[PDB]
C-alpha cells in the first residue's frame, strides 16, 4: 500500500514529467500531500486552473491564516502576503505600476549595454562560461536595482537574501527573519537618502513627503522596495536562465531566432509558455464551498494551481511541447498568472528576456552546453527551480 501523492514532483526544470499529463486525463484535480504534511487540492487542467485564479473566493491573502493548510512555511511577515492589496489601499498601485514599466526613459538602451558588457567579459576570460551566475543574474540584479533607483552596487547585497527568502521550506527559517529585518532597514535608509530621485525608490521617497500620503506608513514603503527587488530579480533571473536551456536544446530555434531577431518576441511567449521556473503549484485557500471540476472543495482547504498543467495543456495549447512561433492564442498562457494576481512586472520581465537573448544571440550565436545535461545540478526546497551553475561554450 502507498500513500498520498507528494508534491513538488520533480526539481528538474528542463523537462516536464511524465505524471503531469497522466494526472490532467484521468484526475484534473487531485488530493496531494505537500512538504509540511498538509492535504491539499492540486489542479492541472487549462480550464481548472483558470476558473480558481478568475474567481476571487480562491484567496491569496488568506493562505496566511493561522491554523491553514500549508504548501510551505512563511518567509516573510504575514500581512506580507497581501502586498498588492496593501499597496491598492494605500493609493499607491498607479505610481509603483508607472515605475516599473521597460518604457521608463534609459531603461532599454541600459538593459542592452548591460548584457553587452556582461557577455564581453565572459568572451574575454574564455569558456566555459556560467550563464546564471555572470550573465542572468547579475543582469535582472542590475536592471532592479536601476528600476528601484539604488546605487548598483548595493545590488549584490541585496541579491544575497535571497537564496533563503525564496526557499520552499516545511518549516520557518531563522535566516529569513534576519535578511528581512537587514533589508527592511537598509530600503528605509534608502527613503531618507536626498541623492535617490529616480526609479521607484524616488517615487515613493517624493510621495512620502506629499499631503496625500502622509498617513501611510514607513514600513509598508521600505516593505515595497525589498519585495519589488526580491520578486522581481528571483523571476527575470529563474525564468531567463531555464529559457536559455530550453533555447540550447533547440540548436535550429537558436538559428532562426539569430538570423530573424524579429521573431525573438513571440519566440520569447513561447519559451514563457513552457517555462518550468516555478517549482510548486499556485498557493489558494478556500473561502466558501466552490465546485471545481469532479470536486466540492470545502471553505478552509488549500488548492495548487500547477502553473504546467495549463501551460502544456493540448486541449487549449496544441502540440504543447513544441515550440510554434505562429500559434493563434500565443499570451494565453499562465506563465504570469491571471485574474486579480496577475503578475505587475510582466512588461518588464518580457522586455528583460528579450533583450537579453538578442544579445547572446548576437554575441554567442554557437552557444551550447559545456556538460551533459544531466550534470545540472538543480536547486531543491526552493520556489523556482534553476540550475546551480549554467556552464556554457561557444
Ligand atoms: C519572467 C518574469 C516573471 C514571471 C514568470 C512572473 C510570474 C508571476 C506569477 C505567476 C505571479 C502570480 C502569483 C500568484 O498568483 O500566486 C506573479 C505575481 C507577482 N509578480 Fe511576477 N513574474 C515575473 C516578473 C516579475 C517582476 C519583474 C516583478 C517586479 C519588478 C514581479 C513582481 C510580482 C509581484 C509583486 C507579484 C504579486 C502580484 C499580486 O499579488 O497581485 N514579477 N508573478
Ligand atoms: O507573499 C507574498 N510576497 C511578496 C513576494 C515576495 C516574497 C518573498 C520575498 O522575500 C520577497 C517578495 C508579494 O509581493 N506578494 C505575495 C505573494 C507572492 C508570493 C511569491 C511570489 O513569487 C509572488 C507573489
Amino acid at each position: 500500500a502507498t500513500v498520498l501523492l507528494e508534491v513538488p514532483f520533480s526539481a528538474r526544470g528542463d523537462r516536464i514529467p511524465d505524471a503531469v499529463a497522466e494526472l490532467r486525463t484521468r484526475e484534473p484535480i487531485r488530493k496531494v500531500r505537500t512538504i509540511t504534511g498538509a492535504e491539499a487540492w492540486l489542479v492541472s487542467s487549462y480550464a481548472l486552473c483558470t476558473q480558481v485564479l478568475e474567481d476571487r473566493r480562491f484567496s491569496m491573502k488568506e493562505t496566511a491564516a493561522a491554523g491553514a493548510p500549508r504548501l510551505n512555511a512563511l518567509t516573510v511577515p504575514p500581512e506580507v502576503v497581501n502586498n498588492m492589496g496593501n499597496i491598492a489601499d494605500a493609493g499607491l498601485r498607479k505610481a509603483v505600476m508607472k515605475a516599473i514599466t521597460p518604457k521608463a526613459p534609459g531603461l532599454e538602451q541600459f538593459l542592452r549595454d548591460t548584457a553587452n558588457s556582461l557577455l564581453d567579459n565572459l568572451i574575454t576570460e574564455g569558456a566555459p562560461a556560467d550563464l546564471r551566475n555572470d550573465f542572468a543574474d547579475p543582469l535582472a540584479t542590475a536592471l532592479h536595482c536601476k528600476v528601484l533607483g539604488i546605487p548598483q552596487e548595493d545590488g549584490p547585497k541585496l541579491f544575497r537574501s535571497l537564496s533563503i527568502a525564496f526557499m520552499s521550506s516545511a518549516d520557518p527559517i531563522p535566516a529569513a527573519k534576519i535578511n528581512w529585518d537587514r533589508d527592511i532597514e537598509y530600503m528605509a535608509g534608502i527613503l531618507e537618502n536626498p541623492n535617490i530621485t529616480t526609479g521607484l525608490m524616488g517615487e515613493l521617497s517624493r510621495l512620502r513627503k506629499d499631503p496625500a500620503y502622509s498617513h501611510v506608513s514607513d514600513e509598508l514603503f521600505a516593505t515595497i522596495g525589498v519585495t519589488f527587488f526580491g520578486a522581481g530579480v528571483i523571476s527575470t533571473g529563474s525564468f531567463l536562465t531555464t529559457a536559455l536551456i530550453s533555447l540550447i536544446q533547440r540548436p535550429q530555434l537558436r538559428n532562426l531566432l539569430h538570423e530573424k531577431p524579429e521573431l525573438i518576441p513571440a519566440g520569447v511567449e513561447e519559451l514563457l509558455r513552457i517555462n518550468l521556473s516555478f517549482a510548486d503549484g499556485l498557493p489558494r485557500l478556500a473561502t466558501a464551498d466552490i465546485q471545481v471540476g469532479d470536486v466540492l472543495v470545502r471553505k478552509g482547504e488549500l488548492v495548487l494551481v500547477l502553473l504546467e498543467g495549463a501551460n502544456f495543456d493540448p486541449e487549449h495549447f496544441p502540440n504543447p511541447g513544441s515550440i510554434e512561433l505562429d500559434r493563434p492564442n500565443p499570451t494565453s498562457h499562465l506563465a504570469f498568472g491571471r485574474g486579480q494576481h496577475f503578475c505587475p512586472g510582466s512588461a518588464l520581465g518580457r522586455r528583460h528576456a528579450q533583450i537579453g537573448i538578442e544579445a547572446l544571440l548576437k554575441k554567442m550565436p554557437g552557444v551550447d552546453l559545456a556538460v551533459p545535461i544531466d550534470q545540472l545540478v538543480w536547486r531543491t526546497r526552493f520556489q523556482r527551480r534553476i540550475p546551480e551553475r549554467l556552464p556554457v561554450l561557444w
